């Protein structure tokens, strides 16, 4: 029905909001400290000095464990 | 359709995944550190000296703003 195509696709936005915002291919699992952002997966937070969210400058990044992970 | 039951139970499941492991009612925004076990809200991980994931040492809680909240 159209009930199947609305229920695709707010799981499809849901399932990309977990995804990486710079790559896009992989889960998001790491944080940003100290602003906190969680938006990225451990091989794009690696290379950026600073928050792609607020600019504030990373100091380090802290791998996340999160219910909502998957994997192959 | 049965296909709309099997989405709905695909979004619930993702939903509850999102809650508090101690209170099951507010979302997850807290990291416990050095461990990373992402699972508690700020009130329920305020309050714990270790992880009740892995047992390690709290040293201190990350606030995390995700996406998904
Ligand atoms: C565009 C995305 O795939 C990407 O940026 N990949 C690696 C990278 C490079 C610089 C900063 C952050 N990530
Ligand atoms: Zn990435
Ligand atoms: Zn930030
Ligand atoms: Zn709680
Ligand atoms: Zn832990």
């Amino acid at each position: 029905s159209q009930q199947t195509r609305v229920l695709q696709e707010k799981l499809r936005k849901l399932k990309e909001a977990m995804l990486c915002m710079v790559c896009c291919e992989e889960e998001i699992n790491s944080t940003f400290c100290p602003c906190g952002h969680t938006v990225c997966c451990e091989s794009c937070a690696a290379q950026l000095q600073s928050c792609p969210v607020c600019r504030s400058r990373v100091e380090h990044v802290q791998h996340v464990y999160l219910p909502t992970h998957t994997s192959l």
